C-alpha cells in the first residue's frame, strides 16, 4: 500500500495539478491531495473554495481525496499516514525550493519519500499566478483549468 | 510589414532596455513599446511617470512609439495590430518565466510570434529592483540609467 | 590583511551561514558580518535581535564580529573597510542574482572584491524563510540552527 500526500496551495488548481493527479491515481492505492491554507500568500480562493474546488476536478477519481489543512506539513503527512510526497515538476520548476523543501522535510520526517512526477508537454506551462492574472484581466482561461474553476474565476472578478 | 511590441513594467526604463529598443528600432518598421500597468507589483513610479520616461528615453528614434496600457497583453497587442512580441533575454532571470509567458500567451494571442533579443554585455546584469533600491538609498545609478531617469530617480525621493 | 564583509539579512541566521562563517574565519584575519535592517522583507527578528543571534552564534571566532546596518552597502563597507565581499554560493539559490549583485557593487564599490564560498553539504540547503515558517508551525528546527537560535523562535510564537 502506497499512500502519497500531494500538498500545495492549488488557488486555483489547474489542468497542471489535474494532469499529475490523473496519473498519481493509476500509480497508486491512496492519493490525497492537501490543500495548505497558506494564509502567508493572500490566497485568492478562501481553503474551503479551493478545497471545493479540487473536489470537484477530482469527483471521478474513486481513490483520491481532498483535505485541507494549515498545520506544518511534515507533521500532517505523518498525521495522514502517507508515505509518499508527491510534487510537480515543470518550467524549472523553482527547482531550487523543491530541493530545499525535500531535504528539510526528510530532516522533520525521515521516513517519508519524496517524489516527482512532470505533467503532460501540454500542460507544463500553467501557472496559478498567471491564471489568476489573465482572469482578473478578463481572459479566456477555459484552456488552463477546469470548467468549474473557470467559472469560480470568472465570478470571483464579477 | 512588422510592429513589434516590447511589453514591460519599465520601472524605470533600464540603460538594459535601452539598448535593446535601439537595436529593434534597427531592425524592425514599427516598435510599440507598451509600458504595463503592473499594479501587483506596487511600482515606484506611476504608469504615467514610467512611459513619460520612455518616450524622453526613445524620442529620438522615429519608428518608436511608448504606449501605457492596463488591460491583458494578449488583448492589448491586438488592438495595437502587432505581430510580434520581443522580450530581452540575458542573465538569465528565468529563462522558462519568459517561456511560459510565451506559451500560454501562444494560447491568447495564437497569431503573434514571440522573439527574443540580447542586450549588450556591458548592460547585462541591470535590475530595475535594484536600481530602484541602490536609488532608495542614496546610491550613484548614474551608470545604470539613462540622465532623465537618473533625475526621476534622485527626486523620487526627495 | 583582508577584512571581509558578509552582509545577508540573516533572519534568523542559520547553520548555512555559520558553517560559512567558520570557514571565512579559518581564512581571512577579520570577519565582518553585516546584518542588513532589511524594511522591504519585514524581518521576524528585529535588526538588534538579529544582531544579537549572530553575535551569540559567532562569539567564540575571536575575529569575527558582527555588525547591524540600515544604508547602502557599497557605502557601509566603505565605512567599515573592508575590501572584501563574501557571499555564500548553494544550488541555484539565487542565480546571478549574485552575479547581479556583485558586478552593479563593482559599480559603486569598484576597489571591493566579491567572493563567494560555497557550506558544506549537509548545510546546503537550509533556507531562513522555511526555518522561519516550520518554527512558526512549532516544527522542530534544531538540524537547522544553533540552540540560542531554536531558543528564540520558540519564544517568538509563544
Ligand atoms: C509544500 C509547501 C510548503 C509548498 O508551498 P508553495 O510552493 O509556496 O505553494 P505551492 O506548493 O502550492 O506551489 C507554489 C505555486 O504557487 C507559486 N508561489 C510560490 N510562492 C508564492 C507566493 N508567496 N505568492 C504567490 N505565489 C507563490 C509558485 O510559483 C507555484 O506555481 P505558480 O507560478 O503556478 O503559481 C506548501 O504546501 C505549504 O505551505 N505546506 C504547509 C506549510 C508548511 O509546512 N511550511 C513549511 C514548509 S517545509
Ligand atoms: C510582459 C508582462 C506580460 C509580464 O510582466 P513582467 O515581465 O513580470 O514585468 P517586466 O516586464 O518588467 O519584467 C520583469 C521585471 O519585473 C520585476 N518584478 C517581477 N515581479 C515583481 C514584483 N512582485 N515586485 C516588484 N518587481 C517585480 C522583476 O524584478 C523584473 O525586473 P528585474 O528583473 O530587472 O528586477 C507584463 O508587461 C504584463 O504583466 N502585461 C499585461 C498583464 C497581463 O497580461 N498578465 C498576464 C500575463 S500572460
Ligand atoms: C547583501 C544584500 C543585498 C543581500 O540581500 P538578500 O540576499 O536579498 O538577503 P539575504 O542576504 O538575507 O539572503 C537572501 C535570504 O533572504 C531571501 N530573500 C531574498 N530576496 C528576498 C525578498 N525580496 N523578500 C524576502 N526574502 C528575500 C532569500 O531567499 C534568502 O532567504 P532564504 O534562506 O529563505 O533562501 C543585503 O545586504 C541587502 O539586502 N541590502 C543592503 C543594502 C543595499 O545596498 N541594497 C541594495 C543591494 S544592491
Amino acid at each position: 500500500m502506497n499512500r502519497v500526500l500531494y500538498p500545495g496551495t492549488f488557488d486555483p488548481i489547474t489542468k497542471g495539478h489535474g494532469d499529475l493527479i490523473e496519473r498519481a491515481s493509476r500509480l497508486f492505492d491512496h492519493v490525497i491531495i492537501a490543500v495548505a491554507a497558506s494564509p502567508k500568500k493572500n490566497p485568492l480562493f478562501s481553503l474551503e473554495q479551493r478545497v471545493a474546488l479540487a473536489q470537484e476536478v477530482t469527483k471521478h477519481l474513486p481513490n483520491v481525496e481532498v483535505v485541507g489543512f494549515s498545520t506544518l506539513l511534515a507533521h500532517f503527512v505523518k498525521e495522514q499516514k502517507a508515505n509518499v510526497f508527491l510534487r510537480g515538476l515543470r518550467a524549472v520548476s523553482d527547482f531550487e525550493y523543491e530541493f530545499q523543501l525535500a531535504n528539510m522535510n526528510r530532516q522533520l520526517a525521515p521516513d517519508v519519500e519524496s517524489m516527482f512526477l512532470t505533467p503532460s508537454e501540454k500542460y507544463s506551462f500553467i501557472s496559478s499566478t498567471l491564471v489568476r492574472e489573465i482572469a482578473a484581466l478578463g481572459g479566456d482561461i477555459s484552456k488552463f483549468v477546469h470548467p468549474a474553476v473557470a467559472d469560480a474565476l470568472a465570478e470571483r472578478f464579477k
